[PDB]
Parts: C-alpha cells; structure tokens; sequence
C-alpha cells in the first residue's frame, strides 16, 4: 500500500502537523480521529483496515495526526490546564493550511471532498460541511456529539476533554453561554446543512451508563427529527439496535458508506 506520512507546516499553530496519506484520486476522504487522538498515528490506522478498504476506490484518504480533545476546532486560547503552549487552530488547518499543501504538492482538490468523523469529530465533520460546503459536500458523523451546546452536553464534553489529556473546554469555546457553543453545534446548524444540500451520513449505536445512554438516544432522535422537520432530504440515518461505539462498528460504517461517497464525490 502506497501510504505516506507527511509533515505539513501549520503557520497558525506554529508547528508541523503529521498527516498520513494515501493517494488514488483528486477527491479525498478526510478521516478524523476520536477524543484520545495520539501524536504518532491516527486512530483509524491504529485500529482499522481503512487504508486497505479504500485502496483503489478512486478516492484519496487523508488521516491527520494529533489534536487530542481538540474537536478539530479553532480554540480561543491555549488549554487552561495541561501545559499546552500554543492555541489549537484545527479548523484553520483542515480548511486552509492542509488542503493548500496537498493541492500544491500532490494535486489533491481542495473542493469536493468528504469529512468523516467519530466520537469527538463526528460533530466536527458536520460543522465543516455546514460552514465550508464547497470543500465538504459530504459529511459523516459516527457516534458524534450532535447537540453539544444543549442540556448536559457542555458539562459532559468538558469532563471528557479533561479526562482525555486534561484539556479545558472553557479555553476552546468559552463558558457554555458563549456563542461558540451554538456556532459549533450540528443540531443548531441543521438549516445550513439543509441549505447546502450536504449529503450527511449519521450513525449511532447504543454518571451511570444507563443515564448517559438515555441522553444520547434522545439527542440523536431529536437531531434526526429536526433534520426532516427543517426540510432535510439528503441524509442517511443508521441506528441499528446492535450498534456499538467502537472501532469495529465505526469501520463497518466507513465500509458501508464507501459506495455512497463514491457516487456523491465522483458521480
């Protein structure tokens, strides 16, 4: 497999970002990592046969490396906690710096791509499509936080970020009253997804665990209902009863959506 590891400078973060890359077409699937993203390899490559599965698909595969608890967003400030000495600017990196580099050096198109995220980055993928539709006509959220600004979620997200490397949600989007929470909330941005005619693929499977499961189920159902209510007509919603929040099932969804991505991005 022709897999490469690239060092892509980020001016906005003042450091080089490692990117795992497999070519195979001008359009690409951006495979975003989960909450506990490591600095050596992307979780998709650690845990799944994603590169092999998309080999000769007619699509390039891009796996950025790093950004633990970042939500692939532009933060307000360095993390209030764990000694981070720069500000995460992952939205700038994914929408400007990285595609600029891949276009200039390899001819990867900056437009007409897919964003696929899981856990932490499921919502990120939808937000990228909401605000950058020419770049991401396709977005998939696998077990993402679909309503991060609502109810229990700002607290639960803050707790998860702190548990995953000691990152501080206040440094990211401010207190939960800050406009950044709603800005980055896929539920709140459903009208953009509808206006953009984004092709969305939304998966989810199924404090005490049962309480968390109830919150998750209700939020996911609300997202689906709201998408339809708001005139959404370009979505796939996969809620299989046996679905889990795990790399094996996230891989199953990545494989299942391959034909979908091929038809949307490559006709």
């Amino acid at each position: 497999l022709p897999v490469e590891y690239l060092q892509v400078p980020s001016a906005s973060m003042g450091r080089d970002i490692k990117v795992q890359f497999q070519g195979g077409g001008p359009h690409a699937v951006y495979l975003l990592d989960g909450l506990r993203a490591q600095d050596d390899y992307n979780g998709w490559d650690i845990n799944t046969p994603a590169f092999e599965e998309y080999y000769q698909s007619g699509l390039s595969v891009i796996m950025p490396v790093g950004g633990q608890s970042s939500f692939y967003t532009d933060w307000y400030q360095p993390s209030q906690s764990n000694g981070q000495n720069y500000t995460y600017k992952w939205e700038t990196f994914l929408t400007r710096e990285m595609p600029a580099w891949l276009q200039a050096n390899k001819g990867v198109s900056p437009t007409g791509n897919a964003a696929v995220g899981l856990s932490m980055s499921g919502g990120s993928a939808l937000i990228l499509a909401a605000y950058y539709p020419q770049q991401f006509p396709y977005a998939a959220s696998l077990s993402g936080f679909l309503n991060p600004s609502e109810g229990w979620w700002p607290t639960l997200i803050g707790l998860a970020m702190n548990d995953s490397g000691g990152y501080n949600a206040n440094s990211m989007w401010g207190p939960s009253s800050d406009p950044a929470w709603k800005r980055n909330d896929p539920m709140v941005q459903i009208p953009r997804l509808v206006a953009n005619n984004t092709r969305i693929w939304v998966y989810c499977g199924n404090i005490p665990a049962k309480f968390l499961e109830g919150l998750t189920l209700r939020t996911n159902q609300t997202f689906r209902d709201t998408y339809a209510a708001d005139g959404g007509r370009n979505g796939v919603f996969n809620f299989p009863p046996n679905g889990t929040q795990s790399w094996p099932y996230w891989n199953e969804q990545l494989v299942a959506m391959k034909a979908d991505i091929q038809h949307v991005l490559n006709g």
